């Protein structure tokens, strides 16, 4: 077993834990957060959007047991202090949100971990990886890697096909997003000064920034600088949709050419559908991106075309499945 | 000059138009028609989940109800041609049922004795389709049946007008992010119009849906006919919507702040401008047809190329209803 | 195969369909609603709260296929017209909400069905059955049966235990309910004149009446007229909680006696839990009622008022109960 | 002007600010929180459930201006450090949730404030006040007062009438509550170890404890220890309902007697309705409690009656209006 520790037993940490239970040879030996074993065990077992955990969870004092397997729990807000050397950690899933930087995340390496995979975009000389778009950039010598963002994971395969098959000139993105835990429950001061994330998460359409389209070049260099865009955060608790509006090089692009090109590029990470689904239908899915042929649009005036595509993603589980694929790749090669 | 109005369909738009007409001198609602008793109609006027309590006094009689001592006749006739409009001397019917959205169908009110019909939606037939303060001057006063267009068209037209007049519109795609409406189901259930997406629980989903606001924009601004396309995403807010517009303009050295100034200069009673980081509930109850949001403006350029992106808020209920009542008052005068 | 037809392919119809797939020897041969095969197939496949249907659904013209099994679909708003004699229907699950009366439901028997199980409380000389509380009242001769209500199904096993083990004197109930399709999406005239169910379902706490406590005597006669209560419908799309506040005959009762008594009575229909769960955590569960030991309260002044709470997925909890009763009714 | 400062510009602080604008001779001169002026001004101006603030708000550096009136803003997490002596504060509305104790709240008095009114239940030798039920307990010598809870404010006038008119034997309460800011937006570790408040606030029915019924004796002593109950927190962002199930001393009570007794006791703090309203209809209302005659139930077996009533409250504005009435009463005594 590849010995994994999860730092930050949040939405992404707990779902990565559930996902790892379904992946042979991957094992979570340790978990770190800021609370007691009873609260960690409870939130693994019960999950508002993702459902009950099928396995048996029981609290001990080391931490908790899952199907007889013991998971050590810790409460260390500073990652350098974690006993990773004593537990022989191979890879930390860094899912706190507070170590989104190569140097900060190095704390886990000091602590005795062999490698750190960060469950978000991160600053520093790091590779930023979307599984099945650029995971092959990983050579096995990396110490600290970023798993990029949920949006980037919905967007990169779509953008890669658009550029490979048609040539991407430029594009603007809107992602329509499930609200997340960095948003307040009720209108209140926001810790990062964001006057929109300050607002009641579940009662608003809230515009917000994203670096997914601006920083796409980190996963596909060829289209670096060719995209921009923002998010609208809306009151569903998970499940999201990326809409992309592009100018292509080819000007006799068609709705069929785009769909077929997406269908043909599909894999475990990039799915394809022609059903008139809605956001609830993608909750718990394991594609990093699900291309929706029903939303494809080509607009033309005189000769010039504007193309528009949409892809679904469960910002939780789609992203988590991608993260676990990358983990598994990083542990093996 | 008490212009005598009858409201057909005392629904979201009908009730709100009633409330609006109380605030507008010389407009009077003498009659109301729906499919339920006076008690139910009076109660829904008094109490409104999103728009708040009606300030006036409402009491139930049998002719119908009284509002501030003024008697309103109420009827329950599913067939408009049977309504006693000749006996009540109706000047104008606000047709707000959703079941007469066609010139010939709506003519049923004219047969019944009404002088004019204004339809609270897009409508088929040789009709004028009007966005107040964009093309209300197309009305000459001879019209028998007029369409007040859609909520989305009212949010979009003044933005698109400015973009074309000041920059030249080449082409554009739209996404409106919409509050759910009463044509959507409470729970997943057979939909009456066979729509597999409006079939789904309205308040638990991001729901792609079609709209004609962009495609049919030429009905209100002919110069840009066929230059726009796009759709909607219905999301779980009960009212308050956002129109996002991604355009190619003729001019190519355009900047964020050129665009924002051009909108601010075109602002009026129907077309608001804001630079505050607001969210959807901040527009609930507002009486602008469209509220341009300078904080959302984006210009994306690669090489030569520019894609421009703008956003305008609207309360699909009250924004639309103030527009409808302005057109009503113009049509009467 | 017991040959079932589902009248009304709604929340309860479709979920009974799903449930019947998991149940050997039960088969849905036909389905009736007010829409096309395309819509019906789609809604079976995709479900906002209950998740994707695992099987394969494909539309045909007779109706649709589910894992290669053909289901005939119909569009008859009048049940007496349905070709139940031609299809040899054993039992109809009447799930429209429009035949909730023995005589009205008889329309299916006219049509050629042998039996009708109504997915709701119903008026008439009918048995009203909560599986595992009073299903043994069914002799097999019954023509039209009621499966009672979701709330009744949540309440009956709790109330039975309280009476058998402590003696029930009187009780008030509040059920906190997921909103349902009889509520409006937006404030609008309500077809039954209910000024509260008129209101936007997902934006309000909405008081509403319920006969679960008042008509509890229909399933447990011994406590007839000893309960009353209402509902508060709130903005979750499924999952509900029944709170019961009671006077017991015994007065030295404690939290830990109450919870033990509940745990001992647990079965296929009546679950027990000591986890601090919330409504989400019961979505899709198949217990008719999940007693929550963490909510038990004993209040006393001088010489007691007792308070308990049970979860239920008003959808799946009720459906599962309905399919158990179906299966029991077929097997007599 | 009575010079007021608001410690904690949260839900209750901002709404009390907005309420104080509507009340002549009450003036907010200073505000304290943990953020900048830009965020404080913005959140006053825009309010998801209570709507846009009608007045003009503009940011300055001392703080912000509201209709030309300057409000000083601060960012001091420790209250004793606040310059209350320099600004001559008469009363602090203590609305942080972190000073709900007489001794802890004394920090404002050390700072130079004359009196502190805590927007919550509080421990210590404090009077706990529900305006129009027991505000006459205040003599004007009090240093630190509690304004009780939103539930207590919804409940006390109802319970007072039931006891005065019929004699209260015992009762159980369930309040069905709007979710609040001590709940998590998504399932996540809770700071107070509460495994239910840990869950996604807007996706769940969440049982929770409340002291409103148990601690009713603090505001009406005669019925001390006669009530108990809990809450169910549900996905509305504001607006709540108290249900009260009671045994009364009188046993021939009817729906009609109960409803009349409630109607006769109505005032600026305790409203009465016979309309089939729902929670949204009470958002922004200024009654502390709105009795709902449509929900009154009398259940009887043989001779034994159980009575059930319900009262609405905007846990936000019903509470805030009660708080400001108490504020004004406290200011207009010594
Ligand atoms: N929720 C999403 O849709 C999603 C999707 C993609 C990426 N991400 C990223 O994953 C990261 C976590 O997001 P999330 O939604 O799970 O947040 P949530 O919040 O969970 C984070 C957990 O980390 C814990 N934590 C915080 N600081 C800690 C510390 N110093 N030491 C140990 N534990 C600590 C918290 O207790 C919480 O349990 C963020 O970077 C986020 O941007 C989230
Ligand atoms: N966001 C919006 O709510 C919005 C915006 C712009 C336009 N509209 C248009 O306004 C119209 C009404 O929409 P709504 O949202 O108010 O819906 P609604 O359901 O609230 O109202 C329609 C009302 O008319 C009644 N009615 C239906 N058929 C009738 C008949 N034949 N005779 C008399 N009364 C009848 C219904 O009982 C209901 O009260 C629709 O065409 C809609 O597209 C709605
Ligand atoms: N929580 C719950 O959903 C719940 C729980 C238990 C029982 N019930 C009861 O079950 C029944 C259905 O409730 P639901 O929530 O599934 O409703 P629903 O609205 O989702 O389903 C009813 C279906 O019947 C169809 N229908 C209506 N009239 C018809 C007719 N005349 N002929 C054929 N089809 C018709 C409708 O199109 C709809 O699909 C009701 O009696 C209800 O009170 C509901
Ligand atoms: N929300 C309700 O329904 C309700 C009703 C009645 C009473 N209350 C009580 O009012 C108090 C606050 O409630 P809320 O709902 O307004 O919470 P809230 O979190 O919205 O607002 C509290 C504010 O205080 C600020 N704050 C925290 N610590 C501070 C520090 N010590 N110094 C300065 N400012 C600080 C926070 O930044 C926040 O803006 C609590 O005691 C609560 O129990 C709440």
């Amino acid at each position: 077993a590849v010995k994994v520790a999860i730092n930050g037993f949040g939405r992404i940490g707990r779902l990565a834990f559930r996902r790892i239970q379904e992946v042979e040879g991957l094992e979570v030996v340790a978990v770190n957060d800021l609370t007691d074993d009873d609260m960690l065990a409870h939130l693994l077992k019960y999950d508002t959007m993702q459902g009950r955990f099928t396995g048996e969870v029981e609290v001990v004092d080391g931490g908790f047991r899952v199907n007889g397997k013991e998971v050590k729990s810790f409460s260390e807000p500073d990652a350098s202090k974690l006993p990773w050397k004593d537990l022989n950690i191979d890879v930390v899933l860094e899912c706190t949100g507070f170590y989104t930087d190569k140097d900060k995340a190095q704390a886990h390496i000091e602590a005795g971990a062999k490698k750190v995979l960060i469950s978000a975009p991160a600053t520093g000389d790091l590779k930023t990886i979307v599984f099945n778009t650029n995971h092959q950039e990983l050579d096995g010598s990396e110490t600290v890697v970023s798993g990029a963002s949920s949006t980037t994971n919905s967007l990169a395969p779509v953008a890669k096909v658009l550029n490979d098959d048609f040539g991407l000139v430029e594009g603007l993105m809107t992602t329509i997003n499930a609200y997340t835990g960095d948003q307040n429950t009720q209108d209140a001061p926001h810790r990062k000064g964001d006057k929109r994330r300050a607002r009641a998460a579940a009662e608003n359409i809230i515009p917000n920034s994203t670096g997914a389209a601006k920083a796409i070049g980190k996963v596909i260099p060829e289209i670096d600088g060719k995209l921009d865009g923002g998010a609208q955060r809306v009151p569903v608790a998970t499940g999201s949709l990326t809409e992309l509006t592009v100018v292509l090089e080819k000007q006799d692009v068609t709705v069929e050419q785009v769909n077929e090109a997406m269908k043909n590029a599909s894999n475990e990470s990039f799915g394809y559908t022609e059903d008139e689904i809605v956001s609830s239908d993608v909750v718990g899915m394991t594609y990093g991106s699900l291309f929706d042929a029903t939303q494809t649009r080509v607009m033309s005036v005189g000769d010039r075309q504007l193309v528009k595509v949409a892809a679904w993603y469960d910002n939780e589980m789609s992203y988590t499945a991608q993260l676990v694929r990358t983990l598994a790749y990083l542990a093996e090669l």
